[PDB]
């Protein structure tokens, strides 16, 4: 049905030392089966993954393949009207601060996350 | 096809004296014809329509239909990846800081949420 989105990319501010969210949903207008997605971090340095996952249908939720930061859990969920693939990142460092890239196969969202004082 | 979304709602910082683009796009799998959609402010008593206007199809930018602020331009297009309905509000102040949802309709409804807060830097 009619679904809205505020865009593929957007800017988040998050607190030094602490936790956020880094949001990404998908959606399919001929279903899917077994979606891989990815997430990946780059700053103008260095490049990593973070986390990919796979989502085997519109039922299930997605679940972890690999992970390369212990400090990030899959906040995912698969309901009717949302295939969420988001992530928590966690004990944040300013070191932290860089692109994040949700990288969705069979499209890619962008989060600016910039780690501040306050 | 395969579309990807950092949700329906997110928190945008601006500037005092600047301008901003609040974003929204829309997407339909059974398509649409003279869709609605509208721009509204929140953080008021009563909500204050700020911009609505009409999609005519998928081939059709948008286009204005009423408008309540003269610091909004519509900023709008319709491509075939995405149907984009943002709004630039200019000259901002520090009352200009609240919520922004934008509303769309097709003849069902649904809505995204700006949190707009305006900083002096």
């Amino acid at each position: 049905s009619l679904e809205v989105s505020v865009g593929k990319a957007t800017t988040i501010y998050a607190i030094n030392g602490s936790s956020i969210l880094l949001p990404c949903t998908f959606s399919s207008c001929y279903g899917f089966e077994n979606l891989y997605f990815k997430w990946s971090y780059n700053n103008s340095e260095t490049s990593r993954i973070l986390i990919d996952g796979i989502v085997k249908n519109d039922k299930s939720d997605p679940k972890v393949r690999v992970k390369d930061d212990d400090r990030i859990t899959l906040e995912g969920s698969t309901k009717e009207k949302t295939n969420n693939i988001s992530i928590l990142l966690s004990d944040l460092e300013f070191s932290d601060t860089g692109r994040y890239t949700c990288f969705v196969r069979n499209n890619s969202a962008t989060i600016f996350l910039q780690v501040v004082d306050k």
